[PDB]
RNA sequence: UUUAACAGCCUGCCCACCCUGGAAUCGGCUCAGCCGGAGGUAGGGUCCAGCGGCUGGAAGAGCACCGCACGUGGUG
């Protein structure tokens, strides 16, 4: 899994959690990798992927729901999707 | 010791909704709940209810009281 690599970003890299900020980072091209939970709304999932394809940003489908993804990020709330701005330590390379 | 339908304007309950923004030292919140990265708090807006407010209707009416005549005037 990517929980170990994702944990490193939470303390050494730059990221935005949530659907509204993820679109913002894709619009400004600050996002380098987008991670989406498996229970994300199907329409929202397609919209994010279309945005990422338009901005030439890689998309990773997380193996877990928004509850699991939020826990992986070390947060006490659900996260449907997130964007990584600064990888920090070998997250965008091996994905 | 009063103020109808109706007409215009204002107000904008409890909710719902929109924009900005991005939250752990978690916070907001009800009598009770409960709500928030599926975007809270906060700031600024939109909409909805009315058996709500103002004016018109409408004081010319009604009521009370005091007169003059035996209808008519005044005050509130
Ligand atoms: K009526
Ligand atoms: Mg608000
Ligand atoms: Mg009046
Ligand atoms: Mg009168």
């Amino acid at each position: 899994s990517i929980n170990n690599r994702l944990a490193l970003v939470m303390k050494s890299g730059k990221y935005t959690l949530g659907y509204k900020t993820v679109l913002k980072t894709i619009r400004s091209s600050k996002g380098k990798l987008v991670i989406i939970a498996n229970n994300c709304p199907p329409l929202r999932k397609s919209e994010i992927e279309y945005y990422a394809m338009l901005a030439k940003v890689g998309v990773h489908h997380y193996n877990g729901n928004n509850v699991d993804l939020g826990t992986a990020c070390g947060k006490y709330y659900r996260v449907s999707c997130l964007s990584i701005i600064d990888p920090g330590d070998s997250d965008i390379i091996k994905s």
